[PDB]
């Protein structure tokens, strides 16, 4: 896995989901909701906002319990199709410079476009920071071909790939459910893959522009 140390609080809509330790990432959608992967679903979530070193209290955090989890109704855990969940917060977050929502898309993104991918630990440890500090990596949306060819028979409509066609770039763990953001919109969710620094295996992401109406409705229904 590649990318670097992001900068404490440079990705204000990043969340940590903690069940007594960090187990998945997510994104603040509005002061009462988060989105993350379905794969990440579990009972007993605490949502940590404003983190950087998840192992230290450094002053900015907000810890809020989740009060409700909605996994997408046609989520399939064998193929990971529709891998997204909404998390409603027991309380509202106060938003301020370090803790901020991120906007949903109006449009889907174009291959070629360059995004930010945020999250803790791949797994590694020492590149620069900490499995402990938030890390970042920038990488382009790939073509569908490229993606499909990378994983034949597995990619659906609700996915895209991104990164580098090899020795190009891969995250690794701890990062399921975290954001992929391109020109200021949440266009992705970290979902699976089988790469990081393996070969030319991209990651695969849940294609958020697909699920905008679900999210808005649901959220407003809950
Ligand atoms: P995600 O890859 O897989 C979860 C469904 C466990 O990685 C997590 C552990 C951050
Ligand atoms: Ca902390």
């Amino acid at each position: 896995v590649g990318g670097y140390t992001c900068g404490a609080n440079t990705v204000p809509y990043q969340v940590s989901l903690n069940s007594g330790y960090h187990f998945c990432g997510g994104s603040l959608i509005n002061s009462q909701w988060v989105v993350s992967a379905a794969h990440c679903y579990k009972s007993g979530i605490q949502v940590r906002l404003g983190e950087d070193n998840i192992n230290v209290v450094e002053g900015n955090e907000q810890f809020i319990s989740a009060s409700k989890s909605i996994v997408h109704p046609s989520y399939n855990s064998n193929t990971l199709n529709n891998d997204i969940m909404l998390i409603k917060l027991k309380s509202a977050a106060s938003l301020n410079s370090r803790v901020a929502s991120i906007s949903l898309p109006t449009s889907c993104a174009s291959a070629g476009t360059q995004c930010l991918i945020s999250g803790w630990g791949n797994t590694k440890s020492s590149g620069t920071s900490y499995p402990d500090v938030l890390k970042c990596l920038k990488a382009p949306i790939l073509s569908d071909s490229s993606c499909k060819s990378a994983y034949p028979g597995q990619i659906t409509s609700n996915m895209f790939c991104a990164g580098y066609l090899e020795g190009g770039k891969d995250s690794c763990q701890g990062d399921s459910g975290g954001p992929v953001v391109c020109s200021g919109k949440l266009q992705g969710i970290v979902s699976w893959g089988s790469g990081c620094a393996q070969k030319n295996k991209p990651g695969v992401y849940t294609k958020v522009c697909n699920y905008v109406s679900w999210i808005k409705q649901t959220i407003a229904s809950n």
